[PDB]
């Protein structure tokens, strides 16, 4: 009979797509449990097992500027908002799996791209030739699920358990942005030719994949000061990777070169036009109640255009 309850401002604003989880790290576990209880049920998980899983998940995120515990909870919250605005579209197992997938999707991230691991010749690049970090994040999720007292799915049948772990594997792999372009083109063609079918499992997979991209990129759907300050954390990682590329004797791409800071605003416009806007446009076509994400992304594109015009 033990609910989590949040203060009034958080209780109202957590329901909105643009919610920022705030700088009080100690409230993030409670925020997550709150979201599971409302999006899944107070019966989905044994509270003591869920609490122990969340805290081991936190321990296995590193102290990097962007790909950290705050990012994990932020991406889970965007998924909560999508699930709560599309009540009847998702199965019981999907509601269970997807918040967990989001919390776990960047486990043990080091702040480097798949490219850098391949050029450094990191051991993970030999074990997983494509989607290198994302296969590692899924591997870290299964490890934590198998620690004593951490199996939050213990009440599922053997076949349901296999199905949830397959939802999580696919959802985590889909956060490889290299895979996003092709997934979105197929979804665009399917929706427009009217072949899109939510009883087709391979179609559900693609739609859940696009949801993962949308949640993963959700800093672009926040209030402008959140968007702008999150971008600083993103580039702090990229520029450290650029420095490490120069240490291997390789000129990084400009996105990762701190000498080319001046070009960030134009790089943001390219990213909004080539990745974010098309992501939230297709998502809105498939799931109309996600429209607020697209509207917020377009507002932030317009703020980056003001930056370029020297209006800020
Ligand atoms: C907001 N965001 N969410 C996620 C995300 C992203 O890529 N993730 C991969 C791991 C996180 C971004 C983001 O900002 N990406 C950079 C966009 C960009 N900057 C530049 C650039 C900058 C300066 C000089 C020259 C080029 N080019 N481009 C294309
Ligand atoms: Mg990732
Ligand atoms: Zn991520």
């Amino acid at each position: 009979l033990m609910q989590f309850t949040l203060p009034v401002r958080l209780c109202k604003e957590i329901e909105l797509f643009h919610f920022d989880i705030g700088p009080f790290e100690n409230m993030w576990p409670g925020i997550f449990v709150y979201m599971v209880h409302r999006s899944c049920g107070t019966s989905c998980f044994e509270l003591e097992k869920l609490c122990r899983f969340i805290m081991s998940v936190k321990k296995n995120y590193r102290r990097v500027p962007y790909h950290n515990w705050k990012h994990a909870v932020t991406v889970a919250h965007c998924m909560y908002a999508i699930l709560q605005n599309n009540h009847t579209l998702f199965t019981d197992l999907e509601r269970k799996g997807l918040l967990i997938a989001c919390l776990c999707h960047d486990l043990d991230h080091r702040g480097f791209s798949n490219s850098y691991l391949q050029k450094f010749d990191h051991p993970l690049a030999a074990l997983y030739s494509t989607s290198t970090m994302e296969q590692h994040h899924f591997s870290q999720t299964v490890s934590i699920l198998q620690l004593e007292g951490h199996n939050i799915f213990s009440t599922l049948s053997s076949s349901e358990y296999e199905q949830v772990l397959e939802i999580i594997r696919k959802a985590i792999i889909a956060t490889d942005l290299a895979l996003y372009f092709g997934n979105r083109k197929q979804l665009e063609e399917m929706y427009q030719t009217g072949s899109l079918n939510l009883n087709n499992q391979s179609h559900r997979d693609r739609v859940i994949g696009l949801m993962m991209t949308a949640c993963d990129l959700c800093s672009v759907t926040k209030l402008w000061p959140v968007t702008k300050l999150t971008a600083n954390d993103i580039y702090a990682e990229f520029w450290a990777e650029g420095d490490e590329m120069k240490k291997l004797g390789i000129q990084p791409i400009p996105m990762m070169d701190r000498d080319k800071k001046d070009e960030v605003p134009q790089g943001q416009l390219g990213f909004y036009n080539a990745v974010a806007i098309p992501c939230y446009t297709t998502l809105t076509q498939i799931l109309p109640p996600t429209e607020p994400l697209l509207k917020a992304c377009r507002d932030n594109l317009s703020q980056w255009e003001k930056v370029i015009r020297g209006e800020e």
